[PDB]
């Protein structure tokens, strides 16, 4: 696995990366690593964000399904042709496999213009797989194919940034501490129960069934810890009123203008770190995850309206559910034990840490009637 | 008004547009109009997208302010520099004024590639105005400084498509029957109160305090009629078993995958009228506006992975709250009466309508408690 350390690129902002190779001869693309989705798309004709593009008249081994994919998005959407051919990582497994790949031949508002990735490779499980559950996800057909045993772990770094995926198990190298686990409620997503949050150590008498509302998931592919309104609402509140050493604007929190301070001039200590629950794998037992700051208020780099330490808040609202994203994720090394239904946490050997606090991943706690935190 | 008649262009995927121009000698831009935001951007820079931009150089009577704006959205943002010039509307007002303009430098996901407008002109009010309450919105400066008076009326068509913008009164060439008017109930977005629901004739026992969760607004802005979670969860739980003749797919309605028929065989009347009974102006007494299938199933147009009636599902989810956009906008002449703290609606003499049922405007009903329905 010393191969596949560090083989990822690109920010929380903007995505993580691994380079990926794909028909013969190779075309080699970057390509983004998306918990969230499940389908593996690249671009296929010359849009003008784009630095490379796959061009399956050049490869002896394409196939075309004769099939197409329409997949909006909020604002967002991309189409493309379904077909299938060879794809290797050149820094994963010394494998090669034969994926269904979604040619993108239309988009809006899905590319990034600066960016440098190309397609998105879409880890989560086939149930949301467009168009439908038979569309055979990439890492199915890897371990479906292959003597790659079935799981992957996350390391996502970042201050551009960096990261590592390492295809088929573990790399010690990567954590501190003990990994702690919890379930994959379902296989569409990854779906997780949250139990209880705190916010500096004092929680929230909230009904925890509140915090999973619809839907709990941790997605690679999203930028924030994004909570739903009540859970938010709540949860900013408390942020609020703890951080109010200071008076910052009152739009900020909502994510509708950027909050700015200077060099040295973070004030780091009036922010509380957070604490997630989530469900164990013993009845009546969980643990705990603990971000700091650092994480939740993420740098936004070069807003040329100022040369000042700006940042967005990074937590924000959901119709959808909870979404750790990449901002959670930077914390911890994750592994996605699809083997197991579990997913697991360990403090990250590359979170950015203060001589004061840290992150934390802490157990066992003793939580009564955790299943009733997932929402039927 | 005979002038303002049918002065906007485009769709309501794409926003309408009117004519403006800016700066000393007049430089025509196309600008969206757009009532859920206060502020007037304008593209100042060769972004490859746009067709036209403002060129601050090229004019007499700008102003600089020394002062920029950075405007995050979910995915978007833009961020210019603050200025003042001189606005016209063409095809509005013999009018001239000295507006504040955002010189748009730098966006990401704000334009649409193959758009045909530059800017956009936020009609809201001061207190959502970026990026603080003193960037005095375009509209107020105009009444501000000429004899126009303090209201506008949009009548927005479209099977490309068009409409109306007429800016000091009302045109009773396009409304049939009569005006019905709820209170702004604040000034900041265009805020309503909604009080009850009804799919096709049966309502919802849903306390309303929930349909106004945390907000209820009209946004020419905004394509969906969009709807909190709880009564987005509970709409379409009704217009779901409303409408099962048919089996659609069980992603479509989360607007995650489109649905399509072919020419003719649009099923019309599976689907439900949907009515929204408004705050009315007297103590206890609402009215209600309903709208036909039309209206939130719309088009969408060249998906080449097809040659179908193809249809999105114009109604969704919201953190932020109810969402009457373009598509139930579509349906009716809406003025904004800003003189006396209030929105006015009409059946719309261009509203897309069969030779069976219609879009209606209807009252006065006796509702009780409607002051509750609003979130404090
Ligand atoms: C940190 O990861 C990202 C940062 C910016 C954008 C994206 C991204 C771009 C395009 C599509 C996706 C998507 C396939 C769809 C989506 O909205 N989510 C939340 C997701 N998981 N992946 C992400 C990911
Ligand atoms: C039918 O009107 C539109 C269709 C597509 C996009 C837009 C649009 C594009 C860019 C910004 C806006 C915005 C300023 C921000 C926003 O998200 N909303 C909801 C809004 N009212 N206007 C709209 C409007």
């Amino acid at each position: 696995f010393v191969e596949m350390v560090d083989n990822l690129r690109g920010k929380s902002g903007q995505g993580y990366y691994v380079e990926m190779t794909v028909g013969s001869p190779p075309q080699t693309l970057n390509i983004l690593v998306d918990t969230g989705s499940s389908n593996f798309a690249v671009g296929a004709a010359p849009h003008p964000f784009l630095h490379r593009y796959y061009q399956r008249q050049l490869s002896s081994t394409y196939r075309d399904l004769r099939k197409g994919v329409y997949v909006p998005y909020t604002q967002g959407k991309w189409e493309g042709e379904l077909g299938t051919d060879l794809v290797s990582i050149p820094h994963g497994p010394n494998v090669t496999v034969r994926a269904n790949i979604a040619a993108i031949t239309e988009s809006d508002k899905f590319f990034i213009n600066g960016s440098n990735w190309e397609g998105i490779l879409g880890l989560a499980y086939a149930e949301i797989a467009r168009p439908d559950d038979s569309l055979e996800p990439f890492f199915d057909s890897l371990v479906k194919q292959t003597h790659v045993p079935n799981l992957f772990s996350l390391q996502l770094c970042g201050a551009s940034v960096g990261g590592s995926m390492i295809i088929g198990g573990i790399d010690h190298s990567l954590y501190t501490g003990s990994l702690w686990y919890t379930p994959i409620r379902r296989e569409w997503y990854y779906e997780v129960i949250i139990v209880r949050v705190e916010i500096n150590g004092q929680d929230l008498k909230m009904d925890c069934k509140e915090y999973n509302y619809d839907k709990s998931i941790v997605d690679s592919g999203t930028t924030n810890l994004r909570l739903p309104k009540k859970v938010f609402e709540a949860a900013v509140k408390s942020i609020k009123a703890a951080s109010s050493t200071e008076k910052f604007p009152d739009g900020f929190w909502l994510g509708e203008q950027l909050v700015c301070w200077q060099a040295g001039t973070t004030p780091w200590n009036i922010f509380p770190v957070i604490s997630l629950y989530l469900m164990g794998e013993v009845t009546n037992q969980s643990f705990r995850i603990t971000i700091l700051p650092q994480q939740y208020l993420r740098p936004v780099e070069d807003v040329a309206t100022s040369q000042d330490d700006c940042y967005k808040f990074a937590i924000s609202q959901s119709s959808t559910g909870t979404v750790m994203g990449a901002v959670i994720m930077e914390g911890f090394y994750v592994v996605f034990d699809r083997a197991r239904k579990r997913i697991g946490f360990a403090v990250s050997a590359c979170h950015v840490h203060d001589e004061f606090r840290t992150a934390a991943v802490e157990g066992p706690f003793v939580t009564l009637d955790m299943e009733d935190c997932g929402y039927n």
